[PDB]
């Protein structure tokens, strides 16, 4: 029942590797990462990768990790009316004309963040329109399937499943254990 | 009396070569050329090393030959009152900020253009705050040397000569042989 330290000294067992496989098949992806609670990995995510210079489109009805683990990076935050494109893609064009603030720089790098299901509406992103906007403005995505995973879908592969759209034009995929599987950490 | 044709077809004989060393070891630079007028000196130069997205800060009475030059290439032009330092640092930082027009991009250079010896007024140029400023921001220095150069400083060198400036600190000098030379062409 007990564990080393940290997975970078002395923490890893062969189980977790097999886990990680495992998640990476079921999932579609190439390979994947697990930790211990998901409100960790969501906190501790966008620090790792993301800077000041770069700017985040949040949903307006994400979740509290999702804007700590903002929030605790650096980078400039715009929020969009929840389940509405148009505003999207005019919010998008127009921070593109603008830029960083004060200097009117190109910004270095724009990510759009958003829900697989949103658990207070009961409402799902439209995920056809984000690839497309992203795809045709060079954005990057990440969606946080929470509720999604294991639920939803034919065989329970997540919105991707739903949707029909390729696991691969989604850049990063994270989700927990909790919901759906009877456990605890992220992924 | 003949020559062949181009510089850079037939045209060249040692003569050239004597004249183009000679000239440059009298100005204290490292190389020049010849040409066999002047205003066409003056006129196809800028379009040679500039472009639309670089800036250039000339002086408001400078020839007509510079303007004709700068006007066949395509970059922005502002213009400083004639001998006002002040106005011509306020402009060059206000410059350096806004970017440039319709996209605030920075500027991907910027050139300082001036006189050696105004001939309508009989003034020189202040030389020392012009490479003052230019080493301070960063900029480049063009001064047109054609009643200057044979006629002025001890040694009859220029205004480098006038004010100690070491011929180092000036990135393109240019005059001609009409004035003091009794001769027709340019380097």
């Amino acid at each position: 029942i007990q564990s080393g330290g940290p997975r970078a000294q002395i923490g890893t067992t062969d189980l977790h590797i097999k886990a990680e496989k495992l998640v990476a098949r079921f999932i579609g992806k190439e390979d994947a990462l697990v930790f211990s609670m998901g409100y960790g990995t969501n906190a501790n995510l966008f620090n790792a990768f993301l800077d000041k210079k770069c700017l985040v489109i949040s949903d307006e009805l994400n979740h509290t990790s999702i804007r700590t683990g903002v929030r605790l990076s650096g980078a400039a935050v715009r929020t969009f009316k929840h389940g509405d494109m148009v505003g999207l893609e005019k919010l998008i064009r127009e921070q593109i004309v603008l830029g960083q603030p004060k200097t009117n720089r190109p910004w270095k790098k724009i990510l759009i963040c958003a829900e697989g299901l949103f658990s207070m509406e009961g409402t799902l992103c439209n995920l056809p329109k984000l690839v497309e906007l992203k795809k045709k403005y060079k954005c990057y995505l990440f969606i946080d399937e929470a509720h999604s995973i294991g639920a939803m879908g034919p065989t329970g592969r997540g919105v991707c499943e739903i949707f029909g759209v390729d696991p691969k034009d989604v850049d990063i995929l994270m989700g927990t254990f909790t919901k759906s599987f009877g456990a605890a950490g992220g992924y």
